[PDB]
């Protein structure tokens, strides 16, 4: 049922689809959310598919943000389309702010103000105020990424091919979805543990695969509309590639993620049973990693299984 330019057989043989037992009532609680907050008048199954054995209200709320950012990024290209920078230029002013006191603005007079801080001080009830610290660190890049793209895509530069794969890290929020596997276990995870280079390295990839998937999928619709920002118009501009060819590029570089991140899995998977050294603390830090990895797994069938679905 996938198209055979789009087929990845590693992933529909060797990366079995997982669901989280709260998935029925995650799509309309996220429904009556975003009504309660007037941010419409779904991106929630893939969120079920990806953080398995998260707490029920954990993997809520990051269905609500993930929901809130579905709006902020159909806002952000409305604002492109439009040429309103100065909309833009204050959005993005109100969201750094917002990041950084969310109580302040949970009654903002712009709804996607107001949305986002809600969502934001959720998120910030689960763990310690330095995983907090380390999310709004993250997502002031994401802003900031954001307003690269909106200049990028108003004035159409296509970005370089290493240039666009260095921003869409930031646009995608890698770190973001990297951040929100610890609430999803439970457990802030010391530097010492996340900076791990296979744990580091294993993340990567995850989100890679995620985000040059998703330009595959969506490239010859992009070209037609004259777009830039998506790793195969990248080539195609830069390194005077044909769509056919671009569409391969692409396709080996989403194939050698798999590959790549098989081989670097096992090394996080061999760190989390050294983690596991006979003490309580060890046996947490182990369980953690472990878990995180696995939705690093996760996060691979559901993205790819949601473009065919969806």
């Amino acid at each position: 049922a996938v198209p055979p330019s789009l087929r990845l057989p590693v992933i529909e043989a060797a990366f079995p689809r997982q669901l989280h037992p709260y998935w029925p009532k995650l799509q309309e609680t996220t429904r009556t959310w975003l009504l309660e907050k007037r941010l419409m008048p779904c991106y929630t199954d893939l969120m079920a598919g990806y953080y398995l054995g998260a707490p029920d209200e954990v993997l809520q709320a990051i269905a609500d943000y993930s929901a809130w950012f579905s709006v902020w990024d159909d806002r952000h290209d409305r604002d492109i389309v439009h040429g309103r920078a100065g909309a833009w230029r204050r959005l993005r002013g109100l969201l750094h702010t917002a990041l950084d006191s969310p109580g302040d603005h949970l009654h903002h007079e712009d709804t996607l103000v107001a949305g986002f801080a809600d969502s934001v001080r959720r998120l910030y009830a689960f763990l310690p105020a330095t995983w907090n610290a380390r999310f709004a660190r993250h997502f002031h890049t994401v802003i900031e990424a954001y307003d690269r793209e909106f200049h990028n895509r108003t004035r159409g530069i296509v970005p370089g091919v290493e240039e666009y794969l260095e921003l869409r890290r930031l646009t995608f929020a890698h770190w973001i979805w990297t951040d929100l596997l610890e609430p999803s276990s439970g457990c802030e995870l010391p530097d010492a543990v996340r900076k791990h280079p296979a744990y580091r390295r294993a993340a990567l990839l995850s989100q890679e695969f995620a985000a040059w998937y998703n330009d595959l999928c969506s490239l010859p619709k992009e070209i037609a509309g004259d777009e830039v920002h998506n790793l195969g118009i990248s080539l195609i501009t830069h390194h005077s590639l044909t769509l056919e060819e671009a569409i391969g590029e692409v396709r080996r570089r989403v194939e050698e993620c798999i590959t790549e991140f098989l081989a670097v899995e096992r090394d996080a998977l061999r760190f989390a049973d050294e983690l596991a050294d006979g003490t309580v603390r060890g046996k947490e830090l182990s369980g953690a990693v472990r878990a995180n990895v696995g939705n690093m797994r996760n996060w691979f069938s559901s993205v790819y299984w949601f473009h065919h679905e969806s």
